[PDB]
């Protein structure tokens, strides 16, 4: 009934809350870096006294645009190749999965045209693949065992459904957040558990903001195999998430909530 | 029946197709830029003959990391502020909407911890808001008029549903892709219709790869109002997309397909 307006107001106010706290958290840091660059650049020109400021600007602009794409001039402009076939496979999985990883400017002019045609057919297609798998998977993982819980012990399905949903909710977080976060943290030599879990969450959830992809390690050994394994893991984790989500919707308490709310 | 395996093989082969074409499209361009930096940096050191290469590396690394975050040293390190309250509001809407816009490294250490707690409660919440609105909206926009089409002219609902779905599919693309792409293209002075439509598609779809957000224009006048209007537009466009998607699922031909497929 009228409560629907309450949800909209609460949600929009929640968004405002998120915005203000994000600004407070990131404003002193960004200001600190801004001040740091505003002294470092000036210092560079000061001590050298041999280089000109307008002339430096063209070089800085070109390199910065290059790093916006994702190619760095560091290491004699010879870092780990960024657009090899394997990384492209990770990129395609992340576009279809809607995680959308990539750099500040991800694709060149021609590649933005192609993405549109590729994705516009491949999003309903991947969605069709995902729904079919969760459908087939959910019957085997969740509905059929609930019947086993219902037949052998002969007690209320609703009690089983809540308990089954929570236990599944725990295993998937255990198996697909805590364990992978540990794996990535030990593997990558520049991360810790919090940051690795951040990547896990932002990957299994389809946010995928920015890039922040494990694999940018210089002189990585099995970079290709790593890339293809984190792609299969990503897609499959989205399935597991899209199964625990499905079971929660089936629950009487949650499905009743949405209907009573409306 | 067995056809399910055919879908999985076709989908995975489709992903491989996307990867190879993406690599071919982006490999010569990235190589060209890589070669260009591999001559430009060397030229810079050559003509100046006053600056040292290892000493330059620290400065380049610091600035490049700063631009990975999204703060540029250009314009005397005083460009349009990036983390003001309004931009943060756009960022929060894009995290909840799962579009995930942001730079190569979007958030500092503290802000990655906060995002997890904020999003983990706010994704089921925004999802709950979205489903409620499409539910209420769909009845008014689609079901009730279909009844008008069904009562007044008294002919097959299925014919109406297909025709109604296509017409709705046309209006929303007309109203929320072609028109906004035109608006952004004329507004922003550095884009054209193709690129603007690319942003529209990647925004209404939850991909949102990289950043590529209109608003980075230097000396923008009404940047704040622009930011808040493109946030309301983004969220609302996701609603319209999540309504045309819903109506297509209702169609007998499409719902039959998924069931016959399974
Ligand atoms: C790829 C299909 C569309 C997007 C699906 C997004 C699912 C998000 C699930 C979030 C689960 C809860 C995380 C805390
Ligand atoms: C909002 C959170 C769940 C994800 C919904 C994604 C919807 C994608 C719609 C794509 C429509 C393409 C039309 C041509
Ligand atoms: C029960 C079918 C699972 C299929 C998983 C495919 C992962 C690429
Ligand atoms: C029919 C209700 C529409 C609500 C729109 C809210 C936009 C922020
Ligand atoms: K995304
Ligand atoms: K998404
Ligand atoms: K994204």
């Amino acid at each position: 009934a009228w409560c629907f307006g309450f949800l909209v107001l609460g949600y929009l106010l929640y968004l405002v809350f998120g915005a203000v706290v994000f600004s407070s958290v990131e404003l002193p840091y960004e200001d600190l870096l801004r001040q740091e660059l505003r002294k470092l650049k000036r210092r560079f020109l000061e001590e050298h006294e041999c280089l000109s400021e307008p002339q430096l600007e063209q070089f800085l602009g070109r390199v910065l645009e290059a790093s916006n794409y994702g190619v760095s001039v560091l290491s004699n402009a010879s870092g780990n190749w960024n657009w090899d076939f394997t990384s492209a496979l990770f990129f395609a999985s992340t576009v279809l999965s809607t995680t959308g990883y990539g750099h500040t400017v991800p694709l060149s002019d021609g590649g933005k045209a192609f993405c549109i045609i590729y994705s516009v057919i491949g999003i309903p297609f991947t969605l069709l693949f995902l729904t079919a798998v969760v459908q087939r998977v959910t019957v085997h993982v969740t509905r059929r065992p609930v019947l086993y819980f219902h037949i052998r012990w002969g007690f209320s399905k609703q009690v089983v459904a809540i308990v089954h949903a929570v236990l599944l909710g725990f295993v998937t977080v255990s198996c697909f957040f805590f364990i992978p976060a540990a794996v990535f943290s030990v593997l990558e030599d520049d991360w810790n558990f919090l940051e690795s879990f951040y990547f896990c969450f932002i990957s299994l959830s389809t946010i995928g903001l920015g890039d922040y992809v494990p694999g940018e390690g210089y002189n990585q050994k099995f970079r290709e195999l790593y890339k293809i394994g984190i792609t299969c893991y990503l897609l499959l984790g989205l399935i597991a998430m899209l199964v625990v989500l499905e079971t929660f919707c089936e629950l009487h308490e949650l499905k009743k909530f949405r209907k009573m709310f409306y």
